[PDB]
């Protein structure tokens, strides 16, 4: 179908489904493939090459489910995986208060130019890495300026 169709609907589904989570304080840990290929990291996960959905999102990341337990990587329109592994940064400038969840998010980021989300379960904050850097507990005003900017091409 239409691309941009597709990216504003995948903004649409990743702020609600963030949304939901930060309010109830469920981790997630959301990565969108770009230029650079996420497939190794695909491979590590359950394929699910789904739909993308606020619905689906949320249902992947509920407590103690067989899906939850690692990124969800989007990769073009499909949700590809859910559990994957992504590369943790070894960086000590990650404040130690912060969890896997966000090492995971900027350990990804220092290799391929994915944008990823966190939602801390400790806090509902949500967190956006790129380029090697972190955004730490955005508003919903910046999340949506942000995901505008680097996911509609
Ligand atoms: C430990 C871990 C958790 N979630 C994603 N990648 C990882 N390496
Ligand atoms: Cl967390």
């Amino acid at each position: 179908s239409r691309i941009e169709r597709e990216q504003h609907h995948l903004i649409e589904s990743i702020e609600k489904s963030t949304q939901y989570m930060a309010k109830r304080r469920i981790g997630a840990l959301i990565s969108v493939a770009r230029d650079t290929g996420m497939d190794d990291y695909i491979e590590t996960g359950i394929p699910l090459n789904a739909k993308i959905s606020s619905q689906l999102l949320i249902n992947i990341f509920i407590p103690n489910t067989p899906l939850h337990d690692g990124a969800v990587i989007i990769k073009g329109n499909e949700i590809a995986s859910a559990a994957s592994y992504l590369p943790l940064s070894d960086s000590p400038f990650l404040s130690k208060e912060l969890g896997t969840r966000h090492r995971a998010a900027l350990g990804i980021s220092e290799v391929t130019d994915s944008i990823t989300i966190v939602v801390s379960e400790e806090t509902g904050g949500i967190s956006l890495t790129k380029g090697g850097e972190l955004f730490r507990d955005v508003s919903e005003e910046e999340l949506h300026k942000i995901l505008l900017k680097e996911l509609v091409t």
